[PDB]
């Protein structure tokens, strides 16, 4: 017995993420029978157990498409939720980010999220330390380029292509994010204790940190 | 410095207080009319912000989104589509989306607030599991956690301490796998080595 909690609505959902169609019809103000709707809209005939035996199901994307096709008061409310969501997403609203993460059925997905957010925390801290210590455009990307090469082995474009992503960090493992997070934590220390200057050893130190990390990682397979 | 709002492949210049550069918003929405024409037709406020090149017209993100839905240009339709995909992905709990949203909020308090509501990074848990599949047993689960603590320390943790320990658990799990370590003795030895090296690097890189 599972629901997809979105804003104020609770939609019954299957183990594999499909919505209970009867509920979907109510949410979209669809009033005809479900097979009337399947025929009219070209939707699959598919069944899922929502705790009361086999019932008609609809994918989330299909639900969303129907919301953007129908003009019922109900459908227009869902279009409205899509407008508000995009605005809040574009603005970085972490409450929305939390709600999204909570809807994920896999605890492991959130462990990955935490790994990502912490490696980003570390990466930014390195940026902030770097700026405060002779900030120069070009340095920010030189630092990332070093990390990608040492941790992933390929340029960010190579990885974006190889792994099917629009951004490298959407395709990285927890381990890769943690290896990168570690390197940034170390470099930020070295400079803020070894007092480096400008864009030279701040890139010299980062190179040293990343290559040591690289060896440590390869060394784990030697030990 | 000048800022950009990143959304997928799109890069929108953005003011310090979150307003978008209007001329660029117009290219993104296919609004070929002048901005004055647009301000009148759509009820938008006249707002100027400095995006690095002196005051230029600005539009809020909510207003931008409303225009995308109000319009029916190929370009506005692209944005309507991004909104549909976003909705589906948010409803499905997509954590790459949640990550993208959190990364667009620059405030450490926001990121900390979000991290504070999540399970941990999982490095510790996954080490435990590797250890068990490699024949570890009993006390070893408690000993591995204690060894990391004496190395790094000596929610009250700093971010650096957290990452040092995540890093240590991550490396150990690898060392146990690439090596075909078996049993508690072998496992404890690897963990004590990884944790010693991490400590040395921390002190040494410091110098």
């Amino acid at each position: 017995p599972l629901t997809l909690n979105f804003g104020s609505v609770r939609l019954p959902v299957s183990a594999d993420g499909l919505l209970h169609a009867p509920t979907a019809q109510q949410q979209l103000g669809l009033t005809q029978s479900w097979e009337a709707a399947l025929v009219e809209h070209g939707l699959p005939e598919t069944y899922r157990d929502f705790g009361a035996g086999p019932e008609a199901a609809v994918s989330v994307p299909d639900f969303v498409a129907l919301a953007f096709a129908l003009d019922t008061p109900e459908a227009r409310r869902w279009q409205k939720r899509a407008r508000e969501l995009l605005a809040r997403a574009m603005q970085g609203d972490v409450r929305v980010a939390a709600q999204i993460a909570e809807r994920n059925p896999e605890p492991d997905a959130r462990r990955w999220l935490a790994a990502r957010l912490e490696s980003t925390g570390a990466r930014r801290e390195l940026m902030a330390t770097v700026a405060r210590h002779g900030g120069e455009g070009r340095v920010y990307g030189q630092l990332g380029s070093i990390s990608n090469r040492t941790v992933l082995g390929k340029d960010s474009a190579s990885v974006r292509q190889e792994r099917g992503v629009k951004a490298t960090r959407d395709g990285l493992t927890s381990a890769e994010l943690l290896r990168m997070a570690y390197i940034d934590t170390v470099t930020a220390r070295a400079i803020q204790e070894s007092e480096a200057r400008g864009n030279a050893a701040i890139l010299t130190l980062h190179e040293q940190v990343a290559r040591s990390e690289r060896q440590s990682w390869e060394r784990a397979g030697q030990v």
